RNA sequence: UUCACAUUGCCCAAGUCUUU
RNA sequence: CAAUGUGA
C-alpha cells in the first residue's frame, strides 16, 4: 500500500515519431556537497529578505568563513556549498547588518551526488529526494534574487516593450524551471509563461488608469464616493514606496488638505516637516502600515512598488488582451523556449559554475509512438463503424448504439418572447427532430407543453406542474437568454429537488441552428435519457475486458484563488457496463483545499453496488484514474485512497479482493512535446498527432509512467497528459495500459473526438463542476448544509445528469 | 447554457516583516 | 465550470 511498482517493460505498439521535449540535459559532478542549517532571528522575514541577509553575510564574512566559496541558499534554513566551510561541525553565531540580524550556521550533512547517479542508473532502488532538492536550490539561487519568483517560475518586466492591460496592470513574461530525474540524465525542465503584474508607476498614474482618466486634471474636485470606493478596492493590500516601503490598508475619506492626524492636517504636515507643497490636495491619502494607527501618505509622494503579482481576477477586457499577448502555436512556443535557453545561459551562472553543473542548450530528442485509435461502433440497422483520423470522427450516416425514443417532452423558454419567438421555437424543434431521427433517437412528436416564463421564481412551480401533470415525461428542454441565475435554479430543481432530466440551450442556438450544434446537443440528450451513444469495437479492446472490470475516475476541485472558506469538492464516477460507456456519479463536499478524497470508501462502495445492480457481475479488477495529484502528494494520496478502495471491497464482502490499478492523471504539468520534423506538425497549431505516446528518455528512471497526448491539438500547444501508475495488482504491460488509456479517451459521450484525458476522469470534473453550480451563493451544521446541497434526487442518482 | 482544444483560476509549490 | 480566444 506504499511503494509504486517498477516499470514492467517498454511499450512497442504504434509507428515511431521523432519528438523534442522542453527538457534540457544536465551534467552533474560526482562529488559530495555540504548542507548547513541556518537560523535567522528574527524569523518572520519574507523569503526574499532572508536571501538578502545571507548575501550580505557571505560577502561580509568572506574573510573568516567564505574564501572563494559561493554558497547557495533556499531562503529559509538550507545552505549548500561545493567545498567544505572551515566551520567544522560547530555552530557559529554571526551578526549581520542589513541596509540587524543574528545568524547561526550549523552543519547538518553531506549530500552525495554520486548516489544520485547510481539511483538514475537504477542501481539504487530509489531517488534521493534531498539530493534533488539540493540541485534545485543551486539552480534557483540567482534567479530568485534577480527575478520575481512565483511558484516554480520566475518573472521579469520585458526589456524594450510594454504589455499594458489597463487598470494599472501589465503582462510580465517569465519561465518555469524545475530539476527532474529521468531514465537518461538529470533534466532541467524549462517552459515559458506569462502573468499579470502591477506596473511600477506613480500612484497618481495608477489612480488615472483605474478611474479611466486621461490625466488627473480631469478630476477637478474630490472623488465621488463611487470613484473613491472603486480606487480603494484596487489599491488596498498593495505595497507602495515613497527608501520606505508600505502596504496600503485603506484610503482616507477626506482629502489631504483636510485629513488630520494627532492634531494636524496631512497637507500641512508635509509643508512644515518636508517643505513640500502638494499639488492635488483635493485627493485622498493612502493609509498604510497598522490599520489601527494613523500613517497617511498623499498619493503624490507614492509609487506602486515594482514586482507585485496581480492576484485578483482580470476583467474580461484584460483577459482578452492577455490571451492576445500570449497565445502561440506549438512551433512558436518551441522557438520561444529554445530562444530563452540560449539567452538564459545557465552555464555562466556563477553558482551553477561553483557546483560544476553544465546544462545543454538544446531540447532533448525523444522518440514517441503514435498509437492506433480504436474503431467506434454505432447502432441502428447498419451498425456503422467509425474510424478516428487525427483524433476526430463524426456521426454522419450513423445511429446511436442504443438510442432513446422520446415520446413525452416539454419546452420551457425563459428567454423573452420578443427575441425568442414562437417561430424560432417551432423552427428549432423541427430541426432538432430531423437531426434526432437521423441519429436514431427519434423525437416522435411535438412537445406536450411549451410555455414562456421569466425569472428564477418560476422554475420550481413550473417543474412541479410538469412532473405532476405529464406521465412518462422524459425531458424538459430549457431555453435561456444567455448568462442567468435561472440556469443554476434549473439544475437545483431538476437534479436535486425533483429528479427530472433537463437540457438547457442558449437562445442564440435556438434562433440560429446548425447541424453540428444540434447533433452535439443530441449526444447529450441521448445520454441523459439513458442511451448508449456508441461503444468501443468489442473485439478491438485490450484483454482486461475478458473479465468484469470497473473503471473509476476521481477528481477534487478546489475553490478559486483568494478564497478562504469554500469547500473543496470530491467527485468519483464508475463505469456501469462492459462497453464501457455508461457511468454513475458520487460527489462530496470536503475540507477547504484538501486534495485527499476524505469519503472515498463510501463513494466506491456506492459505485460497486450500482455496478453489480447494473451488470450482475462483481468486478475482478478496479482501474482508478485519479486526476490532478502532484508528485509531492503521491504517497499521502495513495496511502489514504488505496486503502479506502480496499476498505470499500472488504466491507462489501469477506475475501472480496479485486486487483486495483491506481493511476494518477496529470494534465497540468510543464512538459511539452514538439514534432522534430515539420511534416509531422498537424494543422494550423502545428501540434503532435493524437495518440503520441512517450515512455522513454524523459520519464521516471524506475517507476511506471508515460505521456499520452490523446487529443487533436486545435490551438496553442497541446498539453500531453501524464499517467503515473502508483499501484498495480493487475500487472499490466506498458502496451496494454497505454492502449487501454487511449481507448478510454474515445468513450467520452459529449463529442465524436478523442479527448485529452480518459472519459472517467473527464466525467469526474463535470460532476464536481455541477456540484459547484448546486452550491452557488450557498458556500458540522455547516457541513451538513453544504452536503445536502450537492446530494442529487433519488431518481437522479443512477443517471448521467452531469453530461 | 452544443462541443472540444488552448490561457488563467485548483493539491504540492509559491506567497506573508518594521514617523504620520 | 467561469472569463477569453481558436475551431467543428
Ligand atoms: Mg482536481
Ligand atoms: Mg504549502
Ligand atoms: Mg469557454
Amino acid at each position: 500500500a506504499f511503494k509504486p511498482p517498477p516499470r514492467p517493460d517498454f511499450g512497442t505498439s504504434g509507428r515511431t515519431i521523432k519528438l523534442q521535449a522542453n527538457f534540457f540535459e544536465m551534467d552533474i559532478p560526482k562529488i559530495d556537497i555540504y548542507h548547513y542549517e541556518l537560523d535567522i532571528k528574527p524569523e518572520k522575514c519574507p523569503r526574499r529578505v532572508n536571501r538578502e541577509i545571507v548575501e550580505h553575510m557571505v560577502q561580509h564574512f568572506k574573510t573568516q568563513i567564505f574564501g572563494d566559496r559561493k554558497p547557495v541558499f533556499d531562503g529559509r534554513k538550507n545552505l549548500y556549498t561545493a567545498m567544505p566551510l572551515p566551520i567544522g561541525r560547530d555552530k557559529v553565531e554571526l551578526e549581520v547588518t542589513l541596509p540587524i540580524f543574528k545568524v547561526s550556521i550549523k552543519w547538518v550533512s553531506c549530500v552525495s551526488l554520486q548516489a544520485l547517479h547510481d539511483a538514475l542508473s537504477g542501481r539504487l532502488p530509489s531517488v534521493p529526494f534531498e539530493t534533488i532538492q539540493a540541485l534545485d536550490v543551486v539552480m534557483r539561487h540567482l534567479p530568485s534574487m534577480r527575478y520575481t519568483p512565483v511558484g516554480r517560475s520566475f518573472f521579469t518586466a520585458s526589456e524594450g516593450c510594454s504589455n499594458p492591460l489597463g487598470g494599472g496592470r501589465e503582462v510580465w513574461f517569465g519561465f518555469h524551471q524545475s530539476v527532474r530525474p529521468s531514465l537518461w540524465k538529470m533534466m532541467l525542465n524549462i517552459d515559458v509563461s506569462a502573468t499579470a503584474f502591477y506596473k511600477a508607476q506613480p500612484v497618481i498614474e495608477f489612480v488615472c488608469e483605474v478611474l479611466d482618466f486621461k490625466s488627473i486634471e480631469e478630476q477637478q474636485k474630490p472623488l465621488t464616493d463611487s470613484q473613491r470606493v472603486k480606487f480603494t478596492k484596487e489599491i488596498k493590500g498593495l505595497k507602495v514606496e515613497i527608501k520606505r516601503k508600505y502596504r496600503v490598508c485603506n484610503v482616507t475619506r477626506r482629502p489631504a488638505s483636510h485629513q488630520t492626524f494627532p492634531e494636524c492636517t496631512v497637507a500641512q504636515y508635509f509643508k512644515d516637516r518636508h517643505k513640500l507643497v502638494l499639488r492635488y490636495p483635493h485627493l485622498p491619502c493612502l493609509q498604510v502600515g497598522q490599520e489601527q494607527k494613523h500613517t497617511y501618505l498623499p498619493l503624490e509622494v507614492c509609487n506602486i512598488v515594482a514586482g507585485q503579482r496581480c492576484i485578483k481576477k482580470l476583467t474580461d477586457n484584460q483577459t482578452s488582451t492577455m490571451i492576445r499577448a500570449t497565445a502561440r502555436s506549438a512551433p512558436d512556443r518551441q522557438e520561444e523556449i529554445s530562444k530563452l535557453m540560449r539567452s538564459a545561459d545557465f552555464n555562466t551562472d556563477p553558482y551553477v559554475r561553483e557546483f560544476g553543473i553544465m546544462v545543454k542548450d538544446e531540447m532533448t530528442d525523444v522518440t514517441g509512438r503514435v498509437l492506433q485509435p480504436p474503431s467506434i461502433l454505432y447502432g441502428g440497422r447498419n451498425k456503422a463503424i467509425a474510424t478516428p483520423v487525427q483524433g476526430v470522427w463524426d456521426m454522419r450516416n450513423k445511429q446511436f448504439h442504443t438510442g432513446i425514443e422520446i415520446k413525452v417532452w416539454a419546452i420551457a423558454c425563459f428567454a423573452p418572447q420578443r427575441q425568442c419567438t414562437e417561430v424560432h421555437l417551432k423552427s428549432f424543434t423541427e430541426q432538432l427532430r430531423k437531426i434526432s431521427r437521423d441519429a436514431g433517437m427519434p423525437i416522435q412528436g411535438q412537445p406536450c407543453f411549451c410555455k414562456y416564463a421569466q425569472g428564477a421564481d418560476s422554475v420550481e412551480p413550473m417543474f412541479r406542474h410538469l412532473k405532476n401533470t405529464y406521465a412518462g415525461l422524459q425531458l424538459v428542454v430549457v431555453i435561456l437568454p444567455g448568462k442567468t441565475p435561472v440556469y443554476a435554479e434549473v439544475k437545483r430543481v431538476g437534479d436535486t429537488v425533483l429528479g427530472m432530466a433537463t437540457q438547457c440551450v442558449q437562445m442564440k442556438n435556438v434562433q440560429r441552428t446548425t447541424p453540428q450544434t444540434l447533433s452535439n446537443l443530441c449526444l447529450k440528450i441521448n445520454v441523459k435519457l439513458g442511451g448508449v451513444n456508441n461503444i468501443l469495437l468489442p473485439q478491438g479492446r485490450p484483454p482486461v475486458f475478458q473479465q468484469p472490470v470497473i473503471f473509476l475516475g476521481a477528481d477534487v476541485t478546489h475553490p478559486p484563488a483568494g478564497d478562504g472558506k469554500k469547500p473543496s469538492i470530491a467527485a468519483v464516477v464508475g463505469s456501469m457496463d462492459a462497453h464501457p460507456n455508461r457511468y454513475c456519479a458520487t460527489v462530496r463536499v470536503q475540507q477547504h483545499r484538501q486534495e485527499i478524497i476524505q469519503d472515498l470508501a463510501a463513494m466506491v462502495r456506492e459505485l460497486l453496488i450500482q455496478f453489480y445492480k447494473s451488470t450482475r457481475f462483481k468486478p475482478t479488477r478496479i482501474i482508478f484514474y485519479r486526476d490532478g495529484v502532484s508528485e509531492g502528494q503521491f504517497q499521502q494520496v495513495l496511502h489514504h485512497e488505496l486503502l479506502a478502495i480496499r476498505e470499500a471491497c472488504i466491507k462489501l464482502e469477506k475475501d472480496y479482493q479485486p486487483g486495483i490499478t491506481f493511476i494518477v492523471v496529470q494534465k497540468r504539468h510543464h512538459t511539452r512535446l514538439f514534432c522534430t520534423d515539420k511534416n509531422e506538425r498537424v494543422g494550423k497549431s502545428g501540434n503532435i498527432p493524437a495518440g503520441t505516446t512517450v515512455d522513454t528518455k524523459i520519464t521516471h528512471p524506475t517507476e511506471f509512467d508515460f505521456y499520452l497526448c490523446s487529443h487533436a491539438g486545435i490551438q496553442g500547444t497541446s498539453r500531453p497528459s501524464h499517467y503515473h501508475v502508483l499501484w498495480d495488482d493487475n500487472r499490466f504491460s506498458s502496451d496494454e495500459l497505454q492502449i487501454l488509456t487511449y481507448q478510454l479517451c474515445h468513450t467520452y459521450v459529449r463529442c465524436t473526438r478523442s479527448v485529452s484525458i480518459p472519459a472517467p476522469a473527464y466525467y469526474a470534473h463535470l460532476v464536481a463542476f455541477r456540484a459547484r453550480y448546486h452550491l452557488v451563493d450557498k458556500e458540522g451544521r455547516d457541513h451538513q448544509a453544504l452536503a445536502k446541497a450537492v446530494q442529487v434526487h433519488q431518481d437522479t442518482l443512477r443517471t448521467m445528469y452531469f453530461a
